[PDB]
Protein backbone atom coordinates (compact mmCIF):
# COMPACT_ATOMS: atom_id res chain seq x y z
CA UNK A 1 0.00 0.00 0.00
CA UNK A 2 1.05 3.71 -0.81
CA UNK A 3 1.47 6.49 2.07
CA UNK A 4 0.31 9.76 1.74
CA UNK A 5 1.18 12.13 5.06
CA UNK A 6 1.99 9.54 7.98
CA UNK A 7 -1.33 6.93 7.14
CA UNK A 8 -2.15 3.90 5.21
CA UNK A 9 -3.90 4.68 2.26
CA UNK A 10 -4.80 1.05 0.81
CA UNK A 11 -6.58 1.82 -2.72
CA UNK A 12 -4.09 0.09 -4.88
CA UNK A 13 -3.62 -1.56 -7.32
CA UNK A 14 -6.68 -0.14 -9.17
CA UNK A 15 -6.45 3.43 -7.43
CA UNK A 16 -2.66 5.28 -7.47
CA UNK A 17 -0.94 8.40 -7.81
CA UNK A 18 -2.50 9.90 -4.72
CA UNK A 19 -2.28 13.15 -3.89
CA UNK A 20 -4.06 15.04 -0.38
CA UNK A 21 -7.44 16.91 -0.87
CA UNK A 22 -8.51 17.27 2.81
CA UNK A 23 -11.22 16.28 5.33
CA UNK A 24 -14.97 16.11 5.01
CA UNK A 25 -16.28 16.60 8.86
CA UNK A 26 -14.99 13.46 9.78
CA UNK A 27 -12.37 11.10 6.75
CA UNK A 28 -9.33 12.24 4.91
CA UNK A 29 -10.05 12.90 1.24
CA UNK A 30 -7.26 12.05 -1.88
CA UNK A 31 -7.41 12.20 -5.16
CA UNK A 32 -6.88 8.87 -7.64
CA UNK A 33 -6.03 7.40 -11.05
CA UNK A 34 -8.27 4.66 -11.59
CA UNK A 35 -6.37 2.45 -13.60
CA UNK A 36 -9.47 0.12 -14.33
CA UNK A 37 -12.09 3.30 -15.69
CA UNK A 38 -8.92 5.21 -16.56
CA UNK A 39 -10.54 8.66 -15.05
CA UNK A 40 -9.25 10.21 -11.97
CA UNK A 41 -11.23 9.88 -9.14
CA UNK A 42 -11.85 11.19 -4.98
CA UNK A 43 -11.27 8.72 -2.37
CA UNK A 44 -12.42 8.99 1.25
CA UNK A 45 -10.54 6.94 4.26
CA UNK A 46 -12.93 6.25 6.83
CA UNK A 47 -11.78 4.50 9.96
CA UNK A 48 -14.86 4.47 12.81
CA UNK A 49 -14.84 0.90 14.28
CA UNK A 50 -13.42 1.95 17.62
CA UNK A 51 -16.31 4.70 18.70
CA UNK A 52 -20.04 4.01 18.43
CA UNK A 53 -21.16 7.45 17.51
CA UNK A 54 -18.64 7.41 14.48
CA UNK A 55 -19.96 4.01 13.22
CA UNK A 56 -23.87 5.45 13.54
CA UNK A 57 -22.56 8.46 11.24
CA UNK A 58 -20.58 6.57 8.94
CA UNK A 59 -23.65 3.99 8.31
CA UNK A 60 -25.83 6.90 7.78
CA UNK A 61 -23.73 8.29 5.23
CA UNK A 62 -23.00 5.13 3.15
CA UNK A 63 -27.02 4.38 3.61
CA UNK A 64 -27.63 7.72 1.94
CA UNK A 65 -25.16 8.34 -0.77
CA UNK A 66 -25.89 4.53 -2.00
CA UNK A 67 -29.80 5.59 -1.66
CA UNK A 68 -29.57 8.36 -3.18
CA UNK A 69 -29.64 8.97 -7.11
CA UNK A 70 -29.70 12.73 -8.43
CA UNK A 71 -27.93 14.54 -10.71
CA UNK A 72 -27.04 17.42 -8.00
CA UNK A 73 -26.11 14.43 -4.93
CA UNK A 74 -22.50 13.07 -5.77
CA UNK A 75 -23.06 9.47 -5.99
CA UNK A 76 -20.78 6.57 -4.98
CA UNK A 77 -18.38 4.79 -7.81
CA UNK A 78 -17.29 2.08 -5.32
CA UNK A 79 -16.30 1.00 -1.82
CA UNK A 80 -12.92 -0.42 -1.01
CA UNK A 81 -12.70 -2.72 2.14
CA UNK A 82 -11.54 -5.65 3.73
CA UNK A 83 -13.22 -9.35 2.69
CA UNK A 84 -13.68 -9.92 5.97
CA UNK A 85 -15.15 -8.23 8.94
CA UNK A 86 -11.93 -9.04 11.16
CA UNK A 87 -9.60 -7.73 8.96
CA UNK A 88 -11.90 -4.53 7.84
CA UNK A 89 -10.31 -1.86 9.91
CA UNK A 90 -10.86 1.27 6.83
CA UNK A 91 -13.67 2.34 4.49
CA UNK A 92 -12.63 3.64 0.94
CA UNK A 93 -15.60 5.60 -0.77
CA UNK A 94 -14.57 6.54 -4.11
CA UNK A 95 -16.77 8.91 -6.27
CA UNK A 96 -16.38 11.60 -9.14
CA UNK A 97 -13.56 13.98 -9.07
CA UNK A 98 -15.21 17.28 -8.99
CA UNK A 99 -12.80 20.33 -10.16
CA UNK A 100 -13.51 22.36 -7.67
CA UNK A 101 -15.96 23.99 -4.57
CA UNK A 102 -17.70 27.06 -4.16
CA UNK A 103 -15.42 27.56 -1.21
CA UNK A 104 -12.62 27.86 -3.24
CA UNK A 105 -14.22 30.07 -6.05
CA UNK A 106 -15.87 32.23 -3.35
CA UNK A 107 -12.35 33.29 -2.46
CA UNK A 108 -10.99 34.59 -5.87
CA UNK A 109 -14.07 34.73 -8.36
CA UNK A 110 -16.68 37.40 -8.31
CA UNK A 111 -20.15 35.16 -9.03
CA UNK A 112 -22.24 37.17 -12.22
CA UNK A 113 -26.32 37.07 -11.10
CA UNK A 114 -26.36 34.34 -14.13
CA UNK A 115 -24.05 32.15 -12.08
CA UNK A 116 -25.60 32.44 -8.60
CA UNK A 117 -29.01 32.28 -10.12
CA UNK A 118 -27.88 29.02 -11.74
CA UNK A 119 -25.67 27.45 -8.46
CA UNK A 120 -28.76 28.92 -6.25
CA UNK A 121 -30.85 26.70 -8.12
CA UNK A 122 -28.89 23.28 -8.00
CA UNK A 123 -28.39 23.91 -4.77
CA UNK A 124 -32.40 23.65 -3.91
CA UNK A 125 -33.21 20.86 -6.96
CA UNK A 126 -30.86 18.74 -5.28
CA UNK A 127 -32.03 19.97 -1.84
CA UNK A 128 -35.67 18.72 -2.77
CA UNK A 129 -34.67 15.27 -3.35
CA UNK A 130 -32.93 15.42 0.22
CA UNK A 131 -36.10 16.49 2.23
CA UNK A 132 -38.11 13.78 -0.28
CA UNK A 133 -36.53 11.48 1.15
CA UNK A 134 -37.17 12.27 4.36
CA UNK A 135 -33.34 13.58 5.40
CA UNK A 136 -31.61 16.46 6.07
CA UNK A 137 -28.13 17.41 5.05
CA UNK A 138 -27.24 19.70 8.40
CA UNK A 139 -23.70 20.58 7.10
CA UNK A 140 -25.04 22.77 4.03
CA UNK A 141 -21.77 25.28 3.04
CA UNK A 142 -19.66 26.41 -0.02
CA UNK A 143 -17.43 23.96 0.70
CA UNK A 144 -19.54 21.03 0.60
CA UNK A 145 -20.52 22.09 -2.75
CA UNK A 146 -19.02 20.76 -5.61
CA UNK A 147 -18.40 22.09 -8.92
CA UNK A 148 -16.79 20.76 -12.06
CA UNK A 149 -15.68 23.29 -15.44
CA UNK A 150 -18.82 23.59 -16.94
CA UNK A 151 -20.39 24.59 -13.57
CA UNK A 152 -22.50 21.93 -12.50
CA UNK A 153 -23.09 21.88 -8.62
CA UNK A 154 -23.26 18.03 -6.85
CA UNK A 155 -23.53 18.46 -2.47
CA UNK A 156 -21.23 16.49 -0.64
CA UNK A 157 -20.61 15.07 3.07
CA UNK A 158 -23.80 12.95 4.59
CA UNK A 159 -21.54 13.10 7.38
CA UNK A 160 -23.80 14.74 9.86
CA UNK A 161 -26.86 14.06 7.89
CA UNK A 162 -30.64 12.80 10.18
CA UNK A 163 -33.41 11.24 9.08
CA UNK A 164 -35.99 14.34 9.83
CA UNK A 165 -37.25 13.39 13.09
CA UNK A 166 -39.68 17.02 14.12
CA UNK A 167 -41.37 15.72 17.10
CA UNK A 168 -37.59 15.46 19.00
CA UNK A 169 -36.55 18.99 17.72
CA UNK A 170 -36.96 20.49 20.97
CA UNK A 171 -33.79 21.16 23.32
CA UNK A 172 -32.38 23.43 26.40
CA UNK A 173 -30.65 27.15 25.69
CA UNK A 174 -26.87 26.59 24.30
CA UNK A 175 -27.39 22.74 23.78
CA UNK A 176 -23.74 22.05 22.13
CA UNK A 177 -24.13 21.27 18.09
CA UNK A 178 -22.08 19.42 15.61
CA UNK A 179 -22.49 21.48 12.03
CA UNK A 180 -20.53 24.48 10.67
CA UNK A 181 -20.54 27.57 13.39
CA UNK A 182 -21.49 30.11 10.17
CA UNK A 183 -24.31 27.80 8.95
CA UNK A 184 -26.26 27.84 11.79
CA UNK A 185 -29.93 28.90 12.11
CA UNK A 186 -30.64 30.80 15.25
CA UNK A 187 -32.85 28.41 16.87
CA UNK A 188 -29.95 25.83 17.33
CA UNK A 189 -28.41 28.19 19.59
CA UNK A 190 -31.84 28.42 21.90
CA UNK A 191 -34.33 25.63 21.31
CA UNK A 192 -33.50 22.94 18.28
CA UNK A 193 -31.63 20.00 18.23
CA UNK A 194 -31.36 20.82 14.27
CA UNK A 195 -34.09 18.24 13.10
CA UNK A 196 -36.32 19.67 11.03
CA UNK A 197 -36.18 20.70 7.34
CA UNK A 198 -35.83 24.69 8.04
CA UNK A 199 -32.34 23.90 9.21
CA UNK A 200 -30.92 23.17 5.67
CA UNK A 201 -33.05 26.48 3.98
CA UNK A 202 -31.38 28.75 6.68
CA UNK A 203 -27.76 27.39 5.88
CA UNK A 204 -28.76 27.48 1.90
CA UNK A 205 -29.91 31.12 3.01
CA UNK A 206 -26.61 31.68 3.95
CA UNK A 207 -24.74 30.68 1.40
CA UNK A 208 -26.85 32.94 -0.53
CA UNK A 209 -25.52 35.60 1.16
CA UNK A 210 -21.86 34.52 0.56
CA UNK A 211 -22.55 34.12 -3.07
CA UNK A 212 -23.81 38.05 -3.09
CA UNK A 213 -20.38 39.58 -1.22
CA UNK A 214 -17.51 36.58 -1.17
CA UNK A 215 -17.90 36.89 2.74
CA UNK A 216 -19.59 34.70 5.17
CA UNK A 217 -22.72 36.73 6.33
CA UNK A 218 -22.77 35.50 9.97
CA UNK A 219 -19.16 34.69 10.77
CA UNK A 220 -19.59 34.09 14.03
CA UNK A 221 -16.11 33.70 16.55
CA UNK A 222 -17.63 31.42 18.76
CA UNK A 223 -21.30 29.61 20.12
CA UNK A 224 -23.12 32.71 21.52
CA UNK A 225 -21.88 35.18 19.24
CA UNK A 226 -22.89 33.54 16.04
CA UNK A 227 -26.50 34.45 17.48
CA UNK A 228 -25.25 38.28 18.02
CA UNK A 229 -24.15 38.14 14.09
CA UNK A 230 -27.76 36.85 13.07
CA UNK A 231 -29.72 39.88 15.47
CA UNK A 232 -27.59 42.34 14.23
CA UNK A 233 -28.83 42.15 10.35
CA UNK A 234 -32.69 40.53 11.27
CA UNK A 235 -32.22 43.09 13.96
CA UNK A 236 -34.56 41.59 17.77
CA UNK A 237 -37.17 39.46 17.16
CA UNK A 238 -40.98 40.21 17.14
CA UNK A 239 -43.24 39.05 20.22
CA UNK A 240 -45.21 37.04 17.89
CA UNK A 241 -41.87 34.73 17.37
CA UNK A 242 -40.61 35.09 20.99
CA UNK A 243 -44.22 33.31 22.22
CA UNK A 244 -42.81 30.57 20.13
CA UNK A 245 -40.35 30.08 21.76
CA UNK A 246 -41.42 28.44 24.84
CA UNK A 247 -38.38 27.09 26.74
CA UNK A 248 -37.94 30.30 29.41
CA UNK A 249 -33.77 30.49 29.22
CA UNK A 250 -33.75 30.99 25.64
CA UNK A 251 -37.02 33.44 25.96
CA UNK A 252 -35.45 35.41 28.62
CA UNK A 253 -31.87 35.39 27.02
CA UNK A 254 -33.37 37.35 24.02
CA UNK A 255 -35.43 39.83 25.84
CA UNK A 256 -32.46 40.43 28.38
CA UNK A 257 -30.77 42.12 24.80
CA UNK A 258 -31.07 45.90 23.67
CA UNK A 259 -33.73 46.43 20.58
CA UNK A 260 -32.14 46.20 17.40
CA UNK A 261 -33.69 46.85 13.70
CA UNK A 262 -33.79 45.26 10.75
CA UNK A 263 -30.80 46.09 8.25
CA UNK A 264 -32.10 46.26 4.62
CA UNK A 265 -30.87 43.98 2.61
CA UNK A 266 -30.58 46.03 -0.19
CA UNK A 267 -27.80 47.81 2.06
CA UNK A 268 -25.99 45.14 2.83
CA UNK A 269 -26.08 44.11 -0.75
CA UNK A 270 -26.56 47.02 -3.23
CA UNK A 271 -25.48 45.50 -6.18
CA UNK A 272 -27.84 42.16 -5.96
CA UNK A 273 -31.01 41.42 -7.69
CA UNK A 274 -33.68 42.70 -5.83
CA UNK A 275 -35.68 38.82 -6.45
CA UNK A 276 -32.55 37.45 -5.30
CA UNK A 277 -33.20 39.91 -2.34
CA UNK A 278 -36.76 39.09 -1.36
CA UNK A 279 -36.05 35.19 -1.47
CA UNK A 280 -32.99 35.83 0.73
CA UNK A 281 -35.27 37.18 3.15
CA UNK A 282 -37.45 34.43 3.15
CA UNK A 283 -34.66 31.60 3.74
CA UNK A 284 -33.11 33.94 6.34
CA UNK A 285 -36.86 33.88 8.35
CA UNK A 286 -35.86 34.18 12.10
CA UNK A 287 -39.21 31.95 13.01
CA UNK A 288 -38.77 28.56 11.46
CA UNK A 289 -41.91 27.37 11.14
CA UNK A 290 -42.31 30.70 8.78
CA UNK A 291 -39.35 30.37 7.10
CA UNK A 292 -39.70 29.20 3.01
CA UNK A 293 -39.68 25.53 2.41
CA UNK A 294 -37.27 24.01 -0.68
CA UNK A 295 -40.45 23.57 -3.16
CA UNK A 296 -41.61 27.50 -2.19
CA UNK A 297 -38.12 28.64 -2.71
CA UNK A 298 -37.72 26.76 -6.32
CA UNK A 299 -41.21 28.42 -7.76
CA UNK A 300 -39.68 31.98 -5.94
CA UNK A 301 -39.73 34.74 -9.40
CA UNK A 302 -36.06 34.91 -8.57
CA UNK A 303 -35.53 31.10 -10.17
CA UNK A 304 -38.23 31.62 -12.92
CA UNK A 305 -35.92 30.53 -15.61
CA UNK A 306 -34.94 27.29 -14.50
CA UNK A 307 -38.18 26.21 -12.44
CA UNK A 308 -39.56 23.21 -13.80
CA UNK A 309 -41.60 20.69 -11.20
CA UNK A 310 -41.49 17.73 -13.47
CA UNK A 311 -37.95 17.83 -14.18
CA UNK A 312 -37.06 18.37 -9.70
CA UNK A 313 -37.18 14.97 -9.35
CA UNK A 314 -38.41 12.91 -5.59
CA UNK A 315 -37.24 10.31 -3.50
CA UNK A 316 -38.26 6.97 -4.58
CA UNK A 317 -37.76 5.28 -1.30
CA UNK A 318 -37.42 7.79 1.79
CA UNK A 319 -35.60 7.48 5.14
CA UNK A 320 -37.77 6.07 8.46
CA UNK A 321 -36.77 7.19 12.01
CA UNK A 322 -30.45 3.59 16.43
CA UNK A 323 -28.79 3.11 19.58
CA UNK A 324 -27.10 -0.53 18.37
CA UNK A 325 -23.23 -0.95 19.58
CA UNK A 326 -20.05 -0.41 17.82
CA UNK A 327 -19.85 -4.21 17.40
CA UNK A 328 -23.63 -4.82 15.17
CA UNK A 329 -22.48 -1.57 13.34
CA UNK A 330 -19.55 -2.69 12.09
CA UNK A 331 -21.40 -5.92 11.12
CA UNK A 332 -23.97 -3.23 9.27
CA UNK A 333 -20.98 -0.70 7.30
CA UNK A 334 -19.94 -4.89 6.56
CA UNK A 335 -23.25 -5.62 5.02
CA UNK A 336 -24.25 -1.86 3.62
CA UNK A 337 -20.40 -2.11 1.80
CA UNK A 338 -21.10 -6.17 0.47
CA UNK A 339 -21.89 -5.44 -3.22
CA UNK A 340 -19.12 -3.56 -4.58
CA UNK A 341 -16.85 -6.53 -3.15
CA UNK A 342 -14.82 -8.47 -6.30
CA UNK A 343 -16.96 -11.63 -5.83
CA UNK A 344 -20.49 -10.11 -6.09
N1 LIG B 1 -16.78 14.10 2.79
C1 LIG B 1 -16.31 14.52 1.84
C2 LIG B 1 -15.75 15.09 0.65
C3 LIG B 1 -15.39 16.46 0.63
N2 LIG B 1 -15.50 17.38 1.66
C4 LIG B 1 -14.92 18.71 1.55
C5 LIG B 1 -13.40 18.72 1.62
N3 LIG B 1 -12.80 20.05 1.25
C6 LIG B 1 -11.35 19.92 0.86
C7 LIG B 1 -10.79 21.24 0.40
C8 LIG B 1 -10.94 22.31 1.47
C9 LIG B 1 -12.39 22.41 1.93
C10 LIG B 1 -12.94 21.06 2.35
S1 LIG B 1 -14.85 16.87 -0.96
C11 LIG B 1 -15.13 15.28 -1.58
C12 LIG B 1 -14.93 15.23 -3.04
C13 LIG B 1 -15.66 14.33 -3.81
C14 LIG B 1 -15.49 14.46 -5.17
N4 LIG B 1 -14.67 15.35 -5.75
C15 LIG B 1 -14.00 16.16 -4.92
N5 LIG B 1 -13.16 17.09 -5.45
C16 LIG B 1 -12.48 18.21 -4.93
C17 LIG B 1 -12.90 18.88 -3.78
C18 LIG B 1 -12.06 19.81 -3.18
C19 LIG B 1 -10.80 20.07 -3.70
C20 LIG B 1 -10.38 19.40 -4.84
O1 LIG B 1 -9.10 19.53 -5.31
C21 LIG B 1 -11.23 18.49 -5.47
N6 LIG B 1 -14.10 16.13 -3.58
C22 LIG B 1 -15.56 14.42 -0.60
C23 LIG B 1 -15.70 12.94 -0.73
C24 LIG B 1 -14.77 12.21 -1.46
C25 LIG B 1 -14.92 10.84 -1.62
C26 LIG B 1 -15.98 10.18 -1.02
C27 LIG B 1 -16.89 10.91 -0.28
CL1 LIG B 1 -18.20 10.09 0.53
C28 LIG B 1 -16.77 12.28 -0.15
Amino acid sequence: PEMVRGQVFDVGPRYTNLSYIGEGAYGMVCSAYDNVNKVRVAIKKISPFEHQTYCQRTLREIKILLRFRHENIIGINDIIRAPTIEQMKDVYIVQDLMETDLYKLLKTQHLSNDHICYFLYQILRGLKYIHSANVLHRDLKPSNLLLNTTCDLKICDFGLARVADPDHDHTGFLTEYVATRWYRAPEIMLNSKGYTKSIDIWSVGCILAEMLSNRPIFPGKHYLDQLNHILGILGSPSQEDLNCIINLKARNYLLSLPHKNKVPWNRLFPNADSKALDLLDKMLTFNPHKRIEVEQALAHPYLEQYYDPSDEPIAEAPFKFDDLPKEKLKELIFEETARFQPGY
